[PDB]
């Protein structure tokens, strides 16, 4: 018994006792708290990978698909098919493809290509090549995951190292290899971690598996955490697998008092050193070489084989973990031993086999020690999460090493029980492998999938290539050309309306002046002084009234009436009423001049239908309800559009400045043109702001061809259907309506909201301007989204509030593209009319969608920027409305009345 | 009573029950978690922004200090001197500038050049243009600060509409104007709110002020929060003044429930509808006029006045809240309000005046409440944070309002503690203005500019213009010369030296071949087996031996017979031993050559000087030692240096690979140049590749010009004194050096860790790649970093962390730079040499630092391909050192040899 006895001391260092196994187990306990904080994690050597995975497979799971097993013992592919509507059970076939030292060693390509080529064998073996079968892919080693389809190896283990592919998403990769080969097509759909397929293949039977275990070549363990946990995934809802991948445990020095000076040379002789200090110890990979190197050493010393040694002995390799397994089994462990110690040339004394077998024992025993030190952190953690003062749950498990050393399982349980009895644990052990598990995960990856490329496939139609926004422009100029020349312009979309408006500010303006700001969102009137000479100043006060929905929509006479009364009560307020001012009329809406003091309403745009009003001239009706108050009178010197009145504004200041822009309620854009080519006004000298009212701009279908459903639906329930087609792909009245007719759609498709059309949701104006340009607000935490969300009554979860994010850039972007085509066409316009190579010019712009969407402006630009290189743009932001411009236009006027 | 409670019931809205505003203060409580919440922060109407501002005043302030003060009811610029030393300690004088109304409302150019003009006036009576002083910015509106000395303006309040501010950088803008006069310069150090001034001037005579609150022009407050509360800071450490903004509280619709139509009509002709809704029902810009809207209200609805209305009354501003305190007098109240009402046109009979005065009553009074209910949130805040049951806190005050009303202080003070019954406060009045400090602030910045100041003057050293990298790549490419031209050759520093390799791999090399690895971080035996033709393959293994202090610097003698230690190993672990396997010798320390198989150990480079080597040849040694133990035979064909091996593991497949390169321990690089050039090898005839040894680069001086103080330390303690320079400026083993060395330094001017040099901090080494990567990582936590340095034994704080963050990279920076020049040179030659207007090169890299660190390669080669542009330089990471390589020159070499 002393040739047993003394071994112990000799490996008493690999013989852990539970005093050491509780501290191992307190440690993995911390390092995974580091693996999964947001501060700790990089340095972490646990790396606790998110895997995408929500929880174990409940039945509803069906379909057919082909799996993929590369990394352990041997390359396997697998098909799993189940529908228990058919009532058709759980089946599954599976092959196994020989893959060379030299691929798993090779270049990434060699490896991919190899791989590339055993599924097209495979299919070709069934001839469902041409199936649109999804594809699993289990992938044993440790990887970043954003998206389940997408697993960018972070570094190779156990037996593999090929080039070009650490860094890399290994799906691309594969992709690749198959397209190289044009043999056949796949959908890879999913990458699992051999654990987590584990897991899944358990709590196929068992609900109540939480665990997934992998002591096979390597050794590995998944589990299910807690959502509120996962600080690398946005979400609290729920609970998702977590790769630990803790071979790397104390791959930082964590264990190097553990660790042994066999463990070392194992570590300098091993492919990946310094990595996977703790597998290098478990998985099955590993032991027999401990197991030699022990052997070798006592050799050295004539504890074994009368220290014969032979070179086999010395040979890397020459003793396998089968001969470790083969070694411990009670009936035979000893005339084992004694074959393969015997076949390695030493001289097997009956002695030896009995020593051999005993270092194999410590050696063995301690691998499974440690998996249960650390797996009872897992269950630790379990419990913790839970609260319930006993854990009740299951394992799964799998890999050659559990599967066939005859004394490794029934040790490792007892082990474990004991390091935390305080729960009552199953054990169940895949047989199918990972298929099944694998599977289980394609069959609810792949249902995502196919929600997401109906998804993508509608929000497709409001992407616009750089061509076909170059296609808008050109349609734009032409349209701008139809609406110039005098044969032309009655039919034409695009109206070209003259401002009257000859000249930027020329500094000489002077005087006080009132202003009325109608057709934006708020209603003002404005007292603005404006000085010139050597010193000269502006100075403004304005007040915003409110207009009652039924005065906005009632009669004529009614609007005017409170308009003017509006005004009365400006004119108290400012202390001002007696005298007989000049009064410039800024009004939003399109209309027909024949000097600057008339313009006749030709319709109403946006919200506003007030009775009575289209056909007439509004300064006609503005004196009517002047003349009916009788209580003071004024001098209407000027009708403008809050474009032309927002160039004049910047152009006060800023001289370059020859067109105006509006993104608000509405769009409309004016420029300078040259009065040679107003042919609607006699003249060819100078030139005149023209309004354009491009809004309109696609009323005679020339742009059919880029609208959509939805924004059909929005121009159908509008109070002006078939009207204002390009306004309403642009403005902040109707982008909110287009996103929720998207929602309104994707909800009766099942996508979001758990299907269910919310009575808010079906509430038009829902989503305002202001609501847009908050949810596309930069780095803007999920929580923050969802909280909007449910602010407007929409009751959604992360993944909702993902989907309408995307839905709002996916129209404010279009938004920003198309209003880009329009301005672009006029620049370049521009740019021709002075002969020029190119042009600087800058645009005054205003509008609460422009002020307050945190893309639209931006998007716009750039936009601008390359559909008319020619041309470099400036876009000033107009601070103080449109009062300034207006005043300086009515300065004008007066210039002409009194002369 | 009957006058006093009819008004009490019609304007019942106004009067708020404590109910209320407890209900109010648990909102503004909530607003301000949102606020600070890095979640909900970018949607809280109340902004609770960073102010940069550690703690109130400690009394080791001194200096002579400008002031400006804006925003206010007045613009001010004041002086304020401050000794402990003098025993005069706080003297200061002040000057107050008309700033019109055309200047607050114009550009913020006109805005900025009247406050430089000021400041002109102001520096010019006090003849001080001509001392540096140091200038503090009081500018009471919201702004965005990453530092003290930055402010972005959010958005104007109060009285300011300047157009080009809002999202600008005020402190810039200032420095603008500044510059267009020429007058003077102007230091302006940092900016604050007036909240922040005001607590800092309470703070510095009473040590338990911890917050400032305004109630002026405007209402504000500011207060000392707990920096781990404080999201947008990262920093859990201290606290920091948080400047709470909550004039924009209700902005969201937070408080409509509490605003009456009189508030909402305010708004609707306020300079900035819709904002600072809650300041709107509190600060003295706006308590009058709200009043004057309540008695237009009554005396239309005949409550006043015989229903009377004149035209002053109706004006905006004609009741001012100064009428409103004077009405609220004890003693002339009553009689006040008499003479204001008549002058107001309305006959005021003896119960109207009474009626007004009440009305002033209940909206004052309303003021104080909100404030008191806001405030009230703020000292529970402070109190939670202590954690205990009672509060002792002094509150700074300023603003017209509390300084000039008869009841408000009163009535304010009344309501406040009552609703925060557990708590003691001291109301300390800023009779002085918040100037004092805004001096303080400006002490507590200007020392620490000063210290940024020097750490930037000292950092600049190491920052490289592009002509100054053209300039060492010329340098680099003459020295190139030098060493090819046997003329200069012996005198070169950068010696050029012939591999006697001539081509890369042709495909045809074959055989088993044994390697050798010594030189880099790992000293290691490698077996490689290639296989040609048909499918060609390459099999390779190898094994990690340490080599012992003892046998490093040992002797020659000592070292080679250790290594055929572990080559004889080896040979037992593939179980090989009996053949007389070729051998491949990288050993990579710069050797002379006369044939592949002789190297002379010109010098020791790196950590390695074993005796008795340098000026022998290398393979003499490894044969003698071989010879000696006389166990096994070998046939060394070649010996390499790990740059060419790099280059042929590279080149084996990528045919346009010509160039190696390796940044790890050491750095240098190797390339095929012409016989033609090779004048120290016989033959015009074919290429050779020739290792550099470009380390040594410098060697003579021709860098001193970019070298620094710490490059001459680090060189000067080194082994190899005076020798590779170049290589020093670069590699792992010293760039953690150059960074320890800047560190000390910086600790002993006091910069960094309370200026104790630890002992830590003295240990060469500290700092190595492993370290010097992770904390350059990408996006990484600053308690990460500080955790990184903690584990070092660098007790540091998070400012600490930021330093050495900083420090760390502008070295490894300098260092990819001066890489980049050096690559830059070599690929250029072979350009030129070959006649190209363009070239297209690849080059094989190896070496840790470059695979690990998180910038250094992408740096690089940035800096090559903007260097030489007419070059499209390929870097390819050897993934499995020079094994191959080396290899593949062995297999040359046997074949010539035979052939
Ligand atoms: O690599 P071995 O030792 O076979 O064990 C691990 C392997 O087990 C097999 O049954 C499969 O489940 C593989 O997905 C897994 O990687
Ligand atoms: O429709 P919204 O978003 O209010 O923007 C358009 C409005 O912009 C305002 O600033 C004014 O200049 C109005 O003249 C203009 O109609
Ligand atoms: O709004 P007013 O009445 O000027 O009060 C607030 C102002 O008080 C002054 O004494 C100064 O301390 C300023 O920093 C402050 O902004
Ligand atoms: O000095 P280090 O950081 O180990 O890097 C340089 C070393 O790289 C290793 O991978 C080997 O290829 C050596 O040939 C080389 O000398
Ligand atoms: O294959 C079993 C295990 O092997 C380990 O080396 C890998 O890092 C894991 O991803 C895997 O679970
Ligand atoms: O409000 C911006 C634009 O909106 C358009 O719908 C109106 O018809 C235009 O007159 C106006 O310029
Ligand atoms: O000046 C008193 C307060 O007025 C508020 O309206 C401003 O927004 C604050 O920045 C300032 O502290
Ligand atoms: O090891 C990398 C490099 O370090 C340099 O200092 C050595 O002198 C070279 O021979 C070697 O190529
Ligand atoms: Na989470
Ligand atoms: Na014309
Ligand atoms: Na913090
Ligand atoms: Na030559």
């Amino acid at each position: 018994d002393d040739q047993v006895k003394k071994i112990d001391k000799y490996l008493y260092a690999m013989r852990l006792s539970d005093e050491t196994l509780i501290d191992i187990m307190t440690r993995f306990r911390k390092e995974m708290k580091n693996g999964l904080s947001r501060d700790f994690n990089p340095t972490a050597t646990v790396k606790m990978l998110p895997t995408f995975v929500r929880s174990i497979p409940d039945g509803s799971e069906k379909g057919d698909f082909i799996a993929l097993d590369l990394g352990g013992s041997s390359f396997r592919i697998l098909r799993v098919q189940v529908n228990h509507e058919k009532n058709q059970n759980v089946h599954m076939e599976s092959e196994v493809y020989d893959t060379p030292e030299n691929i798993v060693h090779g270049s990434g390509s060699q490896l991919f290509d190899h791989v590339a080529e055993c599924l097209g064998d495979f299919m070709e073996k069934r001839k469902i090549k041409d199936k649109k079968l999804p594809v699993g892919f289990t992938f044993s080693f440790p990887c970043q995951q954003s998206k389940i389809d997408e697993a960018i190896l972070i570094t190779w283990t156990k037996r593999f190292k090929a080039s070009g592919v650490e860094g890399a998403d290994v799906v691309k990769l594969l992709n690749k290899a198959i397209k190289k080969r044009g043999d056949y097509d796949a959908n890879i759909v999913a990458v699992v971690n051999d654990t987590v397929g584990t897991m899944m293949t358990c709590g196929y039977d068992d609900q109540h598996c939480e665990v997934g275990l992998i002591i096979g070549t390597g050794t590995n363990a998944c589990y299910m955490e807690e959502l509120r946990h996962i600080d690398l995934v946005e979400g609290d809802e729920g609970r998702m697998c977590i790769n630990t991948e803790w071979g790397a445990f104390g791959d930082d020095g964590s264990l190097e008092d553990i660790r042994t000076e066999f463990d070392r040379e194992i570590d300098r002789g091993s492919l990946n050193p310094g990595k996977q200090l703790f597998e290098k110890m478990v998985s099955g990979m590993y032991l027999g070489e401990l197991v030699r190197l022990i052997l070798v050493k006592m050799a050295k010393e004539g504890l074994l084989f009368e220290g014969r040694i032979t070179p086999e002995l010395l040979t890397r390799g020459k003793f396998n973990t089968s001969d470790v397994s083969a070694i411990e089994k009670n009936k035979e462990g000893l005339h084992n031993a004694k074959e393969i110690l015997t076949r390695l040339g030493v001289e097997p004394s009956d002695d030896d086999c009995v020593s051999v077998q005993h270092v194999c024992t410590i050696v063995s025993f301690r691998s499974a020690n440690l998996v249960a030190a650390t797996l009872g952190a897992i269950l630790n953690r379990l419990r913790d999460n839970k609260g319930t003062p006993r854990l009740r749950t299951t394992v799964g498990v799998d890999g050659s090493l559990y599967k066939t050393h005859p004394q490794y399982s029934r040790r490792f349980h007892k082990t474990l029980r004991r390091l935390v009895p305080d729960s009552d644990v199953r054990f169940l052990l895949s047989e199918s492998g990972s298929g099944k598990g694998a599977a289980m995960v394609t069959a609810v990856a792949y249902r995502l999938a196919e929600q997401h490329r109906q998804i993508e496939e509608t929000l497709a139609h409001f992407h616009l290539t750089k061509d076909m926004l170059l296609e808008v422009k050109k349609r734009m100029r032409a349209e701008m050309e139809l609406g110039l020349r005098k044969q032309t312009h009655n039919n034409a979309v695009v109206k070209m309306l003259p401002s009257f408006v000859r000249r930027t500010p020329d500094g000489t303006e002077n005087g006080d002046f009132l202003a009325l700001d109608l057709g934006g969102t708020n209603f003002r009137v404005l007292l603005v002084k404006i000085r010139s000479g050597k010193k000269r100043t502006v100075e403004m006060h304005n007040k915003i009234y409110a207009i009652p929905i039924e005065i906005m929509q009632g009669t004529g006479e009614e609007l005017f009436d409170h308009i003017v009364s509006c005004i009365s009560d400006f004119l108290d307020y400012m202390g001002i009423k007696g005298p007989r001012m000049p009064l410039g009329f800024t009004f939003s809406f399109p209309c027909q001049q024949t000097s600057l003091d008339a313009g006749i309403l030709i319709t109403w745009t946006k919200g506003f239908k007030a009775t009575d009003c289209v056909g007439h001239d509004v300064v006609t009706l503005l004196r009517d309800a002047i003349k009916r108050r009788e209580e003071f009178d004024l001098d209407v010197v000027a009708v403008v559009n809050d474009t032309v009145g927002t160039m004049m504004t910047c152009a006060y200041e800023e001289p370059t400045c020859e067109v105006g822009l509006i993104v608000g309620t509405g769009s409309n854009a004016c420029y300078m043109e040259e009065m040679k080519n107003v042919e609607m006004v006699e003249g060819d000298q100078g030139q005149m702001c023209i309004n354009m009212e491009w809004g309109a701009f696609g009323d005679n279908g020339c742009l059919d061809d880029i609208r959509t459903h939805y924004d059909r639906l929005v121009d159908e329930y509008s109070l002006n259907a078939g009207k204002q087609r390009y306004e309403k792909m642009i403005s902040g009245m109707y982008l909110g309506e287009i996103v929720r007719n998207i929602l309104i759609d994707f909800t009766k498709k099942g996508f979001l909201f758990r299907g269910q059309i919310s009575e808010t949701l079906k509430t038009r104006g829902i989503f305002e301007t202001k609501f847009l340009s908050q949810i596309e607000s930069d780095r803007l935490a999920l929580l923050q989204v969802r909280a909007i969300l449910q602010q407007l009554g929409l009751n959604s979860t992360c993944d909702d509030s993902i989907l309408v994010k995307t839905v709002c850039g996916v129209v404010s972007r279009r938004a920003a593209q198309l209003c880009g085509a329009g301005m672009a066409a006029v620049v370049d316009k521009i740019r021709e009319n002075r002969g020029l190579d190119r042009l600087n010019v800058t645009v005054g712009v205003d509008g609460t969608l422009y002020k307050l969407h945190p893309h639209f402006s931006r998007i716009m630009h750039q936009t601008v920027k390359e559909l008319s290189p020619k041309c470099n743009v400036s876009f000033l932001l107009s601070e103080d409305g449109s009062g300034k411009g207006a005043a300086l236009i009515t300065a004008v006027g007066v210039r002409l009345r009194t002369e």
